[PDB]
């Protein structure tokens, strides 16, 4: 049968064991998906044994930049993004991809959010830079800020976007959270309340606490919202369809990782 | 659903549709399995259409060479080999390998056929290539021959083996006939190997005279269809994850052929 894993540190809170654990049942596939615990150090020798007893791994924090180098083949976008979520497994060979950006596009659609810019996406990260990639390919204009510049400045050269301060963010008329702030911390949002657009939506893909501080600000502000469930939902069926040629239902998938917190 | 195809020309008598039929349902899998011929000006453009509607294809005669050109990756294997029998579509984007090789090694071994050196392979086309390639991995020492010299002495400088005249098949413990371009043996009866095994990479016959010459002279032997059923089993794995009983595959041909 199917053996499958979520790759990462900290993994035993992840939702996607429950997501998939519905992905096989729902297609009448016997396999399982387990939460296994790396830390980055040891992510070299977890790869190797993902050679031999995996068909496929997603992978978590903090280990989709240092992945690139440990695979065989890595998909042009997951090049550009710098960055692997999913790794699928064949002949005891790596190949990696990353379903992060389609399935954020995916997600998009399914909470009715518009495509309209300026899209801001806060952290350039992986995360960050899997949805400033989306959103380039689906033809919008991308901002991008990081507390650290340097490195939303060297996405937005890469990509042809544009790097901008914070306050930035009140001209915005989409607003992607793609930093860790909030994750864990009702008290925490990366963007001071005052700095938040008067209209349009927001994205958070925190999903722990599921309303964030960011997303309860953002409703209240008069921003359409979405939580970071569709997004994982999203990114996790299109990962088991690069597994076995299958498309899991991604509502169902959605609903199953709900449960689950 | 599931989209499989072999492509290749002719292919009107493959017995992959069977067998990945029953692969699909015994798995309890939906989708389809088809041949469709494609002479090798088709492949350019049949590739254009693998990527967008099919999730894999299989390979035969006389694609196996020009298609590495045309694919995103190839397996280390396959590129040695300079055949790719499998091919696989993510994303759009296209992988080569190579299950001939496996396939023939795990159908030996299921079949009962003891890696008995030397081994000779007849024939240094894709086939006697990937037997080949698959046979010095194993271990064994290796020597090859064909119709045409100048072919054999490359496989051997190629692979570092070596090439040998028709009568050291008498020394061969596991003899090889990959001369069966697509379905009468270049070996004399009175050149067979004293003792070990024989294998007829034929597929639709249930019967040789190479192969009851062998089985006269008291050789073990095998027919093409297990490393078929192997090679293809192989392939649907590398497509779904899934491995389909090969067993079943074969079975599956042989009722296909009636016999
Ligand atoms: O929480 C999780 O299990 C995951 C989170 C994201 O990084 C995804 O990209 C990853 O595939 C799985
Ligand atoms: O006849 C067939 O359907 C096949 C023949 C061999 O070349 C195999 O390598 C191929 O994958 C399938």
């Amino acid at each position: 049968m199917l053996r499958f894993a979520v790759l990462g540190h900290p993994v035993a809170h992840s939702l996607s064991p429950a997501m998939h654990a519905f992905a096989l049942e729902s297609l009448g596939l016997e396999g399982s998906y387990e939460a296994w615990d790396t830390p980055l150090e040891a992510l070299p020798g977890r790869l190797k044994e993902v050679r031999r007893a995996f068909r496929g791994v997603n992978l978590t924090l903090p280990l989709k930049e240092a992945a690139l180098a440990h695979l065989d083949w890595v998909s042009p976008e997951a090049q550009r993004i710098g960055a692997v979520n999913t790794v699928l497994q064949v002949e005891g060979r790596l190949f990696g991809f990353n379903t992060d950006a389609p399935g954020f596009l995916e997600a998009l659609k399914a909470g009715g959010i518009p495509l309209k810019g300026p899209a801001l996406v806060l952290g350039a990260g992986g995360a960050g830079r899997a949805v400033a990639f989306a959103l380039r390919e689906a033809g919008l204009e991308v901002w991008v800020w990081n507390r650290t510049p340097q490195r939303a400045l060297a996405l937005a050269e890469e990509f042809g976007l544009r790097a901008v301060p914070l306050e930035k963010a009140r001209e915005a008329r989409l607003l992607v959270n793609a930093t860790r702030v909030g994750l864990e911390d009702p008290s925490a949002s990366p963007l001071p309340a005052e700095l938040f657009p008067e209209e349009g939506a927001a994205v958070d893909l925190v999903y722990r606490p599921l309303w964030t501080r960011f997303l309860r600000e953002a409703k209240a502000k008069g921003l359409k919202v979405q939580t970071g469930l569709p997004m994982l939902a999203w990114q996790g069926a299109l990962a088991f369809r690069l597994w076995t040629g299958l498309l899991p239902d991604p509502s169902g998938m959605e609903e199953a990782a709900r449960r689950a917190l």
